[PDB]
């Protein structure tokens, strides 16, 4: 019928998860075309001494591949 | 004694995450009385030409059954 | 080599997930030294008359032991 | 065929496991018809100056719909 | 935005999986406007002199809440 | 060194969960030894005229293995 | 009470899913009774010239304990 | 604001289920101050000459944190 | 000494679940050699004006790399 | 077609992992024919002196049924 | 009856999993009494120029709670 | 920020759990750079007449996406 396939990014970011997301999928649109939805798989990240330093967002990104 | 019952909904939002349970929640409180509290399932979502295009934040909502 | 402890924390804030998440870390930060990683469980949370009362994000907080 | 649903119910009882079970299928069967199959989904409670407050069982349950 | 609600069906049938799935919707399109997506939750059922005596598939249900 | 064996087993009792991991336990000590430890995996159960009919908890048993 | 005996076995068959949990509760009979329900824990496979070779459908099967 | 943490006890009982849930939270009150919920994460056992030797009951205790 | 690489592909099909896992597939086959089994993570799928629209198998495939 | 079982084992050993692995199918080598494959599903273990006593892991045993 | 307490360590080595284990129960050794089992979570690590630079093994470590 | 991608290799070995570890890795640095992390997502493998025949450790493999 159509055939999607998944990839599996980590966005990274110091200001939220918004933005971490919006990172992967900033770069994903850089190389990856029809890509349609994504799925939050962990959310994690680094602690400094102003608390969070890094959020890191893993996440499912699927896109549709081109039959032509 | 008392009873809840949870419901599954997804609240949506352009916006973020936050706004996306708010939604939902804006929605259950119009219909829904005795709501206490949610538990995230998934957070999942669209992409369009700027990066997300919507939020999909799965909520379980919880409400205490009266009588 | 080196170990690290892992402690289960609930930060809380009527904010936002963020906030709730420094929250937590804030107050580990008081006591516990070499603070290094997180990872959320669960995101929860009390509902009010204006929806979201209370955000409550289950952390797990890895720091490294002297 | 047949097609079944399935709600989510939180039992409470102060006394024990059994017991918030009991409260949820009382309470489930003073509407619903055809109540079949339970699953518990988790064990849950409050805690107070004796221990245990309140144990709190979330309850998977199904029913036949009818018709 | 916009607000779903999921419900937890399970559609049952002798003929096959694809079947179960067809009675659960069948059922919910009686009643449900805006049924949109369906995510199977698990495949379980009975056993007969025949082997499979009946299909049994959870499924979750979305639709738009108007 | 040692080797056990792990075995799914369900026990069923219209009394309590107690009683339904103990009947799984009793047959399992009909015909196996050194039945040493027990996991339960899911508490399922029917629903009767008065809410629950049959408790059943299905357990995974773990005996070592003889020689 | 009663007491059942899940067991898990794996179903296979070029043909589809149906079969291969078929091909299980048939071998099941042949030694079993009393058998009462089934649960899909996973359905997994192997890839040939004309795609999927072999479905492989592993299920649980639960069966009551005769007492007599 | 608030914050809360969570421990993993195993309350252990050879009377029952609510025993052993109970054992691990009198003993938690001995030492820790605002015990408010806690959550069952798995039960388990040991087998004896006559089923159930002792019930283990894993659970995880969360209370608010002072300062 | 030899490594397999798994790629997470998500068929579609009107037809039912078996097309939908051989449309992954068949296009798996037209880029990649060395096929050997796949894992299917989730069934999903549309609704539409006769019940299923389309049925959307997740599947893990994998493969052998080349040297 | 063919139709394989799977048996859940307990392999241990004093010495390390794929010791404790080696005695789960040394011991399924001696009474069943068509061994295929494992699944690791748990490592756990016991605590010593000097750390690791026993390490125990538990694994799936798939075999080919005969006949 | 009994209570133990777990807690989740996170050892570290560059030799192996078994080395990373025994680091995090060598620590426990150090403070804590009554360590009787352990529970692997999770394995994971760095790299690096040679390929594995740290395993990283997450672990559960039960202990009975004295007196 | 930075952005990571992770893939899902499978490294095998007849030797042993770390050698399959590093088999995967060793083919990864062939081709990627920035290799950063892994997570052992499962442990399989193959029986043979000498017990083990080959393990399979499923991992993921973390790297840091140029530009
Ligand atoms: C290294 C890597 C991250 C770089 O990704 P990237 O920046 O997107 O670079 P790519 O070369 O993949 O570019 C995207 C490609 O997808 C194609 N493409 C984009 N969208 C597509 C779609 N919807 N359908 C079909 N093709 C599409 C592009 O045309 C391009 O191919 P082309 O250069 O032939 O035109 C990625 O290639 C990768 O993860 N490879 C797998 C590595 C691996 O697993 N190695 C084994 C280690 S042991
Ligand atoms: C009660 C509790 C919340 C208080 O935590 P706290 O606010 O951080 O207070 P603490 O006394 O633990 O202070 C932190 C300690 O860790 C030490 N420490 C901080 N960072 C460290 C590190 N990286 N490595 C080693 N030690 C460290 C501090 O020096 C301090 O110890 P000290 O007072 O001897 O100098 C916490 O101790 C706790 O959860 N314990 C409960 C135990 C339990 O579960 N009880 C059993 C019930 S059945
Ligand atoms: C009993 C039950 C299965 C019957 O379902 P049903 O056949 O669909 O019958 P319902 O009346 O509930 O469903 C149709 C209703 O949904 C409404 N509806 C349909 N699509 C809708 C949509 N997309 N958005 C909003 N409302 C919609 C219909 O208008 C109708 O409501 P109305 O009578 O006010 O007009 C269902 O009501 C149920 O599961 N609820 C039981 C509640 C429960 O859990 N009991 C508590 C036990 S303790
Ligand atoms: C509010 C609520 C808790 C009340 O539950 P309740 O006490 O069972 O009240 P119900 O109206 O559902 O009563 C049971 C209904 O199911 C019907 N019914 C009972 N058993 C049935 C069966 N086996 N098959 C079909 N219908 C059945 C009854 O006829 C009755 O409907 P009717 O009065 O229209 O004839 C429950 O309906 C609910 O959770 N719905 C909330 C919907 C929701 O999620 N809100 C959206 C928020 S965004
Ligand atoms: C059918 C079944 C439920 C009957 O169970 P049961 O009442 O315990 O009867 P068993 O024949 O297994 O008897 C237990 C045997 O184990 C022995 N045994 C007991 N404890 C033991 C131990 N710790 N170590 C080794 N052997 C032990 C007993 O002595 C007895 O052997 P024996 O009769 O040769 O003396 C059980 O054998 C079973 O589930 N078999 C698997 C069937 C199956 O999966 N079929 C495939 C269908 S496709
Ligand atoms: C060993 C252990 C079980 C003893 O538990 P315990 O009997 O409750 O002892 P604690 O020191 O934690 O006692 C509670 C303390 O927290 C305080 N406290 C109680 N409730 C509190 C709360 N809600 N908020 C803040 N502090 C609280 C008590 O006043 C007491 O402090 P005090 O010593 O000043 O009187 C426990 O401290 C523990 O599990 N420690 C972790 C061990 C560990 O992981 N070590 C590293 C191994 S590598
Ligand atoms: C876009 C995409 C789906 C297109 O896939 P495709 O149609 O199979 O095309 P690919 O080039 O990737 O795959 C075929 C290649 O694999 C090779 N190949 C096939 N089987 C192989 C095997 N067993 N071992 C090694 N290589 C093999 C083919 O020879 C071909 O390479 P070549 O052109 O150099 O000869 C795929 O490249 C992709 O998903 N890339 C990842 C994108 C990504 O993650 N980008 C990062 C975004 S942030
Ligand atoms: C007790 C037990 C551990 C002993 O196992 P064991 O040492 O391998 O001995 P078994 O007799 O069971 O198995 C060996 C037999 O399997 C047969 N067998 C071996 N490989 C086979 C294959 N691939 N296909 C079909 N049969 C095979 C052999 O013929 C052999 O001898 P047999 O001719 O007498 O049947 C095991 O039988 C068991 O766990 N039984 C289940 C007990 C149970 O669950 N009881 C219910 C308690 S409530
Ligand atoms: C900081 C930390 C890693 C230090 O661990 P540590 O090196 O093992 O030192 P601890 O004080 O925790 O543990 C040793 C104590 O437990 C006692 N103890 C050891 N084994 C015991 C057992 N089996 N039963 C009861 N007590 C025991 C020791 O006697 C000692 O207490 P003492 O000083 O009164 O003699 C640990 O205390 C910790 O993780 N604390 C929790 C901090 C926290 O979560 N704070 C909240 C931040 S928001
Ligand atoms: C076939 C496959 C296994 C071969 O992997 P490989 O051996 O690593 O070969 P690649 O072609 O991907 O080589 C790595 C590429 O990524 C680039 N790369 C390496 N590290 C990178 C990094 N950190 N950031 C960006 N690019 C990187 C390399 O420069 C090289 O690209 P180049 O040839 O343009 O220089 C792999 O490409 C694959 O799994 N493809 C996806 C197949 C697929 O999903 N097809 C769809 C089937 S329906
Ligand atoms: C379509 C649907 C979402 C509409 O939800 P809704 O917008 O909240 O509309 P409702 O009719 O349920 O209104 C809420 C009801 O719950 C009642 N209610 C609110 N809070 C309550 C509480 N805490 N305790 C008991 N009842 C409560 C309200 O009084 C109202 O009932 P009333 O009209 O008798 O006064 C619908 O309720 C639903 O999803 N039900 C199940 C549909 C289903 O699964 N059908 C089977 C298809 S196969
Ligand atoms: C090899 C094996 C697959 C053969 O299965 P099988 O073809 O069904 O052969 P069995 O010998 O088990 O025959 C079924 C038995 O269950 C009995 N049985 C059938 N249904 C029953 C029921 N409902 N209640 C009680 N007993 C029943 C049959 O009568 C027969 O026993 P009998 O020969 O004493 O009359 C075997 O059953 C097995 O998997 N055993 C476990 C092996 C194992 O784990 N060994 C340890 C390895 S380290
Ligand atoms: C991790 C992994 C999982 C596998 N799962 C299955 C399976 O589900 N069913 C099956 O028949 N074979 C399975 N296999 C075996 C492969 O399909 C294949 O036959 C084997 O790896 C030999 O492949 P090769 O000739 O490409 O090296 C699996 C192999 C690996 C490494
Ligand atoms: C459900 C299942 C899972 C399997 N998993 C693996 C795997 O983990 N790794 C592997 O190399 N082969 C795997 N296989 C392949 C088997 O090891 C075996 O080689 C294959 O089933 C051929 O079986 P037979 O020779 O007994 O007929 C799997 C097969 C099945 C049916
Ligand atoms: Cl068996
Ligand atoms: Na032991």
């Amino acid at each position: 019928g159509k055939v999607y396939k998944k990839v599996e990014l980590v966005g990274t970011s110091e200001e939220g998860l918004e933005a971490a997301i919006q990172a992967a999928l900033a770069r994903a649109r850089k190389t990856l075309r029809h890509l349609d939805f994504f799925e939050v798989k962990e959310i994690r990240g680094t602690i400094g001494e102003a608390g969070v330093k890094e959020y890191q967002v893993v996440l499912e990104v699927g896109f549709r591949l081109e039959e032509t």
